[PDB]
């Protein structure tokens, strides 16, 4: 029936909006309650008390809320346009008409989904010209009863223009390798010198990364280009005349010392700039080295009497993190400059105007200065958007959710008050959009800001070049950790996490070195950074690799995907498969290869209406009557020998390995006992039904081996120690009777496979680190050799953002 939804309010101000959103604000079976504090960290506590359910909290708070005594996460945040977006007219569309209001604009999108060339705002008649991203060609603009600009399709992304600009005169130039939808792949290859660079977003090659081509290609991070960036800048009047390297002993305003615009931005330009004395969080407080710099200042929340000097707000709110303190804020902080409080002002630009253009400008970190419009060319930095947090049990995000929705939906006066700016919410906020609840302070900050966020506040951890921490999984490979933890003189220690994903986020984070990977997960890790150091090697017939390293292998162990059938039994081949059975929707053998291949033969649907059992593919569907195609035992055409039984049950995709196993009489059960190596075989392209015993040349495609990531610079550690420990201990070790690394009486197969013969160190090539460890026909098959295949919450935490005005550049 009715919930109700707790803000929590730090100021008298907050609270007078937030009545007012009681008032005027009617979401059905939703109730608002505020919750009035004194300060921000007073509203943290109150949430992670259950006294409130949600705040609104800068981007430079986020890593501090997620730690004790606070513990809350990121839920709700206003999203950026990225130049990725997909369907972007169609879901503007929908949002558009989701308003219960008459006559706002509804954007115009074709049968295809693409935004009209031409859009019209109904109520008033003014039309314009849009580009493929939506984004209004400058001076298009028409009122109604004006001859309206003729609009061109601006839907040709740049690089697909140069590719063909350099396909052309039989000339010899470059050609770029750009994914679908025409976005530049971050690496890139010239096929006539086996150069290898790398560029950004727009596809321009960033810098000191061009390689030739017997030297290793450089690690390069996806690029995104996002639009409306805010930034951190420093404020002055024009009255002034000193410079940024000139701020010790003169007097300054902060928003606050917990944000980014307000602090945490200038620390890191005044540690870099060698202008603050600092010895480091663990020896000093930041703010106490920042006290002895500034003569007298006013920053909200900080503790140090002269850093509250100039602050305004009457006794028992005076320096509070609170609009009761008139001096907060990035507006609080440019009322202090305007009445000669401080010297300098540390805000972010959402606060400039051109009204202020005429007595303020801005002071660039090149000890220089330039006019407020030029802030894009002088700040301290970018400033990702604020975020609405709970606490990390989650328990009521969907109430908090559900209302900010309904209530954006109802035009409710969410992002604006009479009674003050930046109440509640930033101002500039133009929706709020509900996160993925994997989402905390890593994923929401991204890596490169987290540990930055995580350095600033003294967390920083410092990796023991002898010491390797190992990540686990599972509370049976924590077991199995410790008693090698035990044995190991101090090399090896363990970490803790709920599934191999966790395990590279804490790679990622700092609080673990290394981990084992299936080929699932390494699309990401690589994706994120990470390099293999060493890989499980599996070939039981031959031990020189593993007795002396080094040392060349004939077959590394791997699996290769095939496709069995009988001889002639039945006279199929790979072009008539329309009208097979598969282990299972997520194996890779019995899935992702075939199916990659089968869409990229025939750009179709697979999901149906190609095959005439699936185990994991729904209900009353093609595949899986044939099998209830459960995934999992319980189903007896699930696995491996579950698709053996398939095949000679109505039989018409699976690891080489599984033929020659319950063949010949191996398995001992009433229906495959006496069939033999002679009954069956596969299907190779174009070439088809070798006898089974071709694979390496009959397969769909090689399955690369188990990975052990790491990241870049613990490599050497990594593999130094794994190779020590693995003399020590495992198959053939000198103490092996000690401890074993591939077997245990805790659990089998525990943090590698019990059937690994030994770990051999990774031998990095001069090409794509993506083709490097899956290989060529993996990598073109399953990802279509583009680092854009697939895309994800770690991922985007591992790309790169790149602030452009507008997206227009990726089509003129
Ligand atoms: N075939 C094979 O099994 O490869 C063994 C080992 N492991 C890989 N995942 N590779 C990726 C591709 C590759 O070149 O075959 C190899 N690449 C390097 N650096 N060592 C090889």
């Amino acid at each position: 029936n009715a919930k109700q939804v707790r803000w929590c309010a730090i100021s008298d101000l907050e609270q007078k909006k937030c009545n007012d959103l009681v008032g005027s604000c009617n979401v059905p079976d939703i109730t608002l309650v505020c919750v009035l504090r004194s300060s921000t960290e007073d509203c943290m506590t109150a949430i992670k008390d259950g006294q409130a359910d949600a705040m609104f909290l800068d981007s430079g708070e986020v890593y501090e809320a997620s730690k004790d005594p606070y513990n809350l996460k990121p839920i709700i945040a206003e999203p950026y346009s990225s130049n990725r977006d997909l369907q972007k007219c169609l879901k503007e569309r929908q949002q558009a008409l989701a308003k219960k209001m008459i006559g706002h604009y509804i954007p115009q999108c074709d049968e295809k989904g693409n935004y009209q060339p031409q859009q019209c705002h109904g109520s008033t008649g003014h039309c314009w010209c849009v580009n493929a991203m939506g984004e209004k060609i400058s001076g298009t603009n028409t009122p109604p009863g004006q001859t309206r600009a003729t609009c061109e399709r601006h839907e040709l992304p740049k690089c697909l223009k140069e590719r063909q600009v350099a396909l052309g005169k039989v000339l010899g130039r470059f050609v770029p390798q750009c994914d679908e939808k025409g976005n530049y792949e971050p690496q890139q290859f010239h096929g006539s010198t086996g150069y290898s660079w790398c560029v950004n977003a727009i596809g321009e090659e960033i810098a000191g990364t061009k390689t030739p081509p017997g030297k290793i290609p450089a690690t390069c991070q996806k690029h995104d280009l996002v639009t409306t960036c805010h930034y951190a800048v420093a404020m002055v009047k024009k009255s002034s005349a000193f410079q940024f390297n000139q701020l010790k002993g003169k007097r300054s305003c902060h928003s606050g010392v917990s944000k980014t615009d307000g602090w945490k931005a200038l620390v890191t330009v005044l540690v870099e700039k060698k202008l603050l004395s600092w010895d480091g969080p663990a020896k000093e407080s930041i703010q106490r080295a920042m006290s002895k710099f500034f003569s007298v200042s006013c920053i909200p929340g900080a503790t140090q009497t002269n850093l509250c000097k100039q602050c305004k707000g009457e006794e028992g709110k005076n320096c509070k993190n609170s609009h009761d303190e008139p001096y907060y804020g990035n507006y609080g902080a440019f009322r202090c400059l305007k009445e000669d409080m401080g010297d300098v002002a540390f805000l972010r630009s959402t606060a400039l105007s051109d009204e202020h253009s005429e007595v303020y400008e801005l002071l660039c970190p090149d000890n220089t200065r330039k006019p407020l419009n030029k802030y894009k060319e002088c700040n301290l930095g970018t400033v990702p958007a604020g975020t609405v947090v709970t606490r990390k049990i989650s328990d009521k995000t969907e109430d908090i959710n559900n209302f900010l929705m309904e209530a954006q939906k109802r035009q409710c006066k969410l992002f604006s008050s009479a009674h003050g700016k930046d109440l509640m919410f930033d101002d500039s906020t133009l929706q709020l959009a509900l996160l993925s609840s994997e989402v905390d302070a890593f994923l929401y900050l991204g890596v490169k800001l987290f540990h930055a966020m995580k350095a600033l506040t003294g967390d920083a951890h410092l990796p023991s070049k002898n010491k390797v921490r190992w990540c686990t999984i599972n509370k049976l490979e924590k077991m199995k950790c410790d008693d090698w933890s035990a044995v190991s003189g101090g090399a090896i220690a363990c970490t803790e996490a709920s599934c191999p994903k966790g395990c590279v986020k804490q790679i990622l984070k700092g609080e673990a070195d290394a981990v084992k990977l299936e080929v699932q997960y390494m699309y990401e890790a690589l994706m994120c950074g990470l390099l293999p150091a060493v890989e499980e090697y599996h070939n039981k017939d031959d031990f020189g690799p593993c007795k002396t390293p080094g040392s060349p292998y004939t077959d590394f162990g791997t699996l290769r995907a095939v496709a069995l059938v009988k001889k002639s039994n039945k006279d199929i081949n790979w072009n008539n498969i329309k009208g097979s059975c598969h282990t299972g929707v997520g194996d890779i053998a019995g899935w992702v290869i075939p199916v990659s291949l089968i869409r990229r033969q025939n750009d179709n649907s697979d999901i149906d209406s190609f095959f005439g059992c699936a185990p994991g593919s729904d209900t009353k569907s093609n595949l899986c009557k044939l099998c209830k195609c459960s995934l999992s035992d319980k189903e007896a055409y699930y696995g491996n020998q579950g698709a053996f039984r398939c095949l000679v049950e109505k039989g018409d995709f699976v690891p080489h390995t599984v033929v020659f196993e319950n063949t010949d009489g191996k398995n001992p059960a009433v229906w495959a006992k006496n069939l033999k190596s002679e009954d069956f075989e596969l299907l190779c392209l174009d070439g088809s039904r070798a006898p089974v015993s071709n694979y390496k040349s009959c397969k769909l495609s090689g399955i690369p081996p188990p990975a052990i990531v790491t990241r870049e610079e613990s490599i050497s550690d990594v593999v130094r120690i794994v190779a020590n420990q693995q003399s020590l201990y495992g198959r053939k070790g000198f103490e092996k009777d000690m401890f074993q690394l591939f077997s245990s009486n805790k659990g089998n197969n525990l943090l590698f496979n019990d059937n690994t013969q030994c770990l051999i160190t990774f031998d990095r090539q001069p090409k794509d680190i993506m083709e490097d460890y899956f290989g060529k026909p993996y990598y073109t098959t399953v990802y279509g050799a583009s680092r854009s295949a697939m895309s994800s919450e770690l991922i985007s935490a591992c790309t790169i953002k790149h602030c452009s005005n507008s997206l227009e550049v990726l089509f003129q």
